[PDB]
């Protein structure tokens, strides 16, 4: 199983992650400028400017990588507009080249596609979101081959519900799941999954059985603290004993993701979770 975290807030120095039991750190975020959607800009504690990492970030990445940890840039995030994606969907190869260049020029291990434009799975966004994610994944994987590079996505549970109205990622995994390393499923901000372990477990198992998916390719994601999500916080003892152990009893568990690194005091959360894996 793998342990994954997102780094957006800088309240805890990034280099602290190099001494904690994380396998993957997603730097959040790279996203479209309001100006021109094909110009990608950085946000969060990683950014010295819109186009550059801070000095401390650059060093922390090297130290993490020396430890055998993988560091991805997360593209997207919750604040990226559907209108920017609509434009990008008309030239995914150009977007892929920009992302691949950012990964290579900053010596990263790949990309996390944190895509949250739900309306593009319901016919309300003026572009086909599933075909966008399918094409973007193919073009990115062309430029960032396995197994040297990682491509993850971060879907929300409705995206993966067979037969659902917003199940865009069912189509995604059916067409290009073999090219995706794993899914960081956000079991938060999404009723009725939020803080509902029984529903999280049954859905997790269903997702591992989608075409091209497996336990290894599905990571269960949670907020560290109450302030990390509008809904879905659960104490770590509940995650362990009502999510992790029930999944381990029936299948295997690809891993645990959290939002977000700087909310975890002294790394206690990841230490307890890791232990349980």
């Amino acid at each position: 199983s793998k342990t994954i975290t997102y780094y957006n807030s800088g309240a805890v120095p990034l280099i602290n992650a190099s001494e904690l039991p994380y396998d993957v750190v997603n730097l959040a975020f790279l996203s479209s400028s309001s100006n021109n959607p094909f110009n990608l800009v950085l946000s969060g504690a990683i950014a010295a400017t819109e186009s550059s990492f801070t000095t401390n970030t650059i060093e922390a990445i090297k130290v993490m990588q020396h430890k055998g940890q993988k560091v991805l840039i997360s593209f997207g995030g919750g604040t990226m507009g559907s209108n920017a994606y609509r434009s990008l969907s008309e030239d995914t190869a150009k977007l892929a080249d920009s992302l691949a260049s950012f990964v290579k020029n900053n010596q990263l291990d790949g990309v996390d596609i944190d895509y949250e434009d739900t309306a593009a799975f319901t016919g309300q966004a003026g572009y086909d979101g599933a075909q966008f994610l399918i094409s973007l994944t193919q073009e990115l994987r062309k430029r960032l081959p396995s197994p040297d590079y990682i491509i993850s996505h971060a879907p929300q549970p409705p995206y993966l519900e067979q037969g659902g109205y917003m199940a865009g990622y069912v189509e995604v995994v059916e067409l290009v799941g073999q090219e995706i390393d794993w899914l960081n499923v956000q079991f938060y901000n999404n009723p009725p999954w939020s803080a509902n372990p029984d529903q999280i477990v049954s859905s997790y198992l269903n997702y591992t059985k989608l075409p091209n998916m497996s336990p290894e390719k599905v990571i269960a994601g949670f907020p560290v603290t109450q302030n990390d999500a509008g809904s879905g916080y659960m104490p770590v003892q509940t995650i362990i004993n009502e999510v992790i152990k029930p999944i381990q009893q029936q299948s295997s568990l690809g891993g645990i993701m959290n939002w977000q690194f700087s909310s975890d005091h002294n790394g206690d959360w990841i230490k307890a979770i890791a232990q349980s894996l």
